[PDB]
């Protein structure tokens, strides 16, 4: 069973956005990250689905993209996990992207 989060990582001018499968099982499944990106520039879509290892119990981050960093920017993720038994999905609230590392 795959679980799935959504983070942003703020570095210096730069926000690096992925989302944070948590597996409880250790091995290797596919899943998919989107992220959505709203600003002055417009909305931009990030979309990618594969598949990648996972560590049980573990948090193995997905999809990580680095977009421009504006805390007033709309900066959000959905990371569906699809894997056999397991198909989950989860939401980057952009409003969290404040510094998060």
């Amino acid at each position: 069973m795959v679980q799935c989060e959504v983070e942003a990582a703020v570095s210096g001018g730069h926000v690096t956005l992925q989302g944070v499968i948590t597996a409880v099982r250790d091995g290797a499944g596919s899943y998919k990250l989107a992220v959505d990106k709203a600003g002055a520039a417009g909305t931009s879509r990030i979309k990618q689905a594969g598949a990648f290892t996972a560590i049980a119990e573990q948090r193995v981050t997905v999809g990580n993209v680095v977009l421009d960093y504006s805390s007033a920017n709309r900066y959000a993720a959905r990371l569906d996990v699809s894997f056999g038994s397991v198909t989950i999905q989860c939401n980057l609230d952009p409003e969290t992207v404040k510094l998060e590392h």
